[PDB]
């Protein structure tokens, strides 16, 4: 019994963290075979970021003025390029310790683990999630652009963010493994900001699942709402649309605990209608809603990696 | 900017841990040098449990009953002592990645990171604090036994806890890696009682403080209080006293941010009188309570 936040093991991403050096500027990079990912602003000024154009600031740029250090010893640069947003340095050394791993994009709402680092030393790892804002609520520091979000799938680790900025609310902007960021964000200096956020659904749900697996039941009724009845209530709310895929998605909890889906939105919808009246779900006065249906199934039937 | 709930990275302890099987448990174990440590209640059936004599018991167990697998790699005991309440198993190879490491002993309101495994394969890793009642509130199954809890200090991982059992609460107890159960709890089916579960008050004061580092500043007053009034309000509300010493480990902390640790405390003490009128901290709508002021400032600076 027990509900955390729980990260996904992290040795497997630490093996490939390494330290990338351009000028005055130090970062993390990723080392997968004989590549390192990292973001192109590294070879970024504060000045330079001003209308950057990377192609012109590339080109200004040779392998010797990148420095890659994997612990003790120090890769040869021996190639470069840029896609899009994220800068790949070529090496002359495959990362022995290269896990079996996918670049993939996720979807607002979907989680990660975030192995957050400074000068290519892993400090710690998290759980976040693609805000529908496409920014996370991550806790990054100077120095940790190029840290890393993953998540694991038997022994495959699946790259879906590399960090890259923090926006003026001290929310977090960066990119997918091949190069394009989440959102309307970008690697040069503008006025933007996030735009309005709404609350993940399904997640909620999945949440809801986890606390009756764990025997907080309080909030059950005994009713059902149909699907589009559901997202007319959520939407007044600020909650993001529940689509038929997430009841797809969301069918293993329900057969595990008994609670059809529908049966758990007329949960959720009373909640949203009368507040939680001082009560607590799993330790929170709030709709946790940085779960996702299978992170509830790996953390409460004892998947292993 | 931002606060999160943030373990260490679990690379260096994923190195050392193996699957012990005795008879038909499975549980987790250890693996550091030639040595293998894991719960001893592993020699147990469920019907042992009831009233062990693990002595008895151990007596009865030979090298070969202890079957250790490190990954696909299985590993030949060659001796088995009793620990406390762990089994030290002496294998024939020294773990090569056994990383810098000590056992420590941790204080209650202390933190410290699970690295929650099955079959001697991890599952996923996640922080939690050294309840003062000496339960931990972890997120662990049947076959977590043996699973362990750590901090990295600086160049060496200091192993904390190793995982022994479930309470009727769902809460969760254990001993250290020297085999001492943290609390009154015991290797045997008990009418166990665990203590009342408190607030961490220093905790939460480093948590308001680390609110006002990320910028939220909506609690702050211009009350005054003195320690004594503080922690009579405190003990009110079920938090623990907060000591000198806690006063002094906020230091760092209250001159970063300009605010004395008592006029931290007035802004606590009108937080539990009044509540939040629906506002939040750090996107709580509850005190937390299990971060400690080191935590703070590991991920705040
Ligand atoms: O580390 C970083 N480096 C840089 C940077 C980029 C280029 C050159 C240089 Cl010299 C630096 C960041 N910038 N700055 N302007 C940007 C504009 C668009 C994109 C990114 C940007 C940045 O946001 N971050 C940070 C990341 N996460 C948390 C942080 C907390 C506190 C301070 C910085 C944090
Ligand atoms: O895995 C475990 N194994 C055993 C066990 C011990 C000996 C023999 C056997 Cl055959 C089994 C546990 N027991 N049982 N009585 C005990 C009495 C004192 C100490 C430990 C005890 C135990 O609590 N846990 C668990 C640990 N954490 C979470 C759990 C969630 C759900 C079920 C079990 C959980
Ligand atoms: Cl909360």
């Amino acid at each position: 019994s027990g509900f955390r936040k729980m990260a996904f093991p992290s040795g497997k991403v630490e093996g490939c963290m390494v330290q990338v050096t351009c000028g005055t500027t130090t970062l993390n990079g990723l080392w997968l075979d004989d590549v390192v990912y990292c973001p192109r602003h590294v070879i970024c000024t504060s000045e330079d970021m001003l209308n950057p154009n990377y192609e012109d600031l590339l080109i200004r740029k040779s392998n010797h003025n990148f420095l890659v250090q994997a612990g003790n010893v120090q890769l040869r640069v021996i190639g470069h390029s840029m896609q899009n947003c994220v800068l790949k340095l070529k090496v002359d050394t495959a990362n022995p310790k290269t896990p079996k791993y996918k670049f993939v994009r996720i979807q607002p709402g979907q989680t990660f683990s975030v192995l957050a680092c400074y000068n290519g030393s892993p400090s710690g790892v998290y759980q976040c999630a693609m805000r529908p804002n496409f920014t996370i609520k991550g806790s990054f520091l100077n120095g940790s652009c190029g840290s890393v979000g993953f998540n694991i799938d038997y022994d495959c680790v699946s790259f879906c963010y590399m960090h890259h900025m923090e926006l003026p609310t001290g929310v977090h902007a960066g990119t997918d493994l091949e190069g394009n960021f989440y959102g309307p964000f970008v690697d040069r200096q503008t006025a933007t900001a996030a735009g309005t956020d709404t609350t993940i659904t399904v997640n909620v749900l999945a949440w809801l699942y986890a606390a009756v697996i764990n025997g907080d039941r309080w909030f059950l009724n005994r009713f059902t709402t149909t699907l589009n009845d559901f997202n007319l209530v959520a939407m007044k709310y600020n909650y993001e649309p529940l689509t038929q895929d997430h009841v797809d998605i969301l069918g293993p909890l329900s057969a595990q605990t008994g609670i059809a889906v529908l049966d758990m939105c007329a949960s959720l919808k009373e909640l949203l209608q009368n507040g939680m009246n001082g009560r607590t779900i799993l330790g929170s006065a709030l709709l946790e809603d940085e779960f996702t249906p299978f992170d509830v199934v790996r953390q409460c039937s004892g998947v292993t990696f």
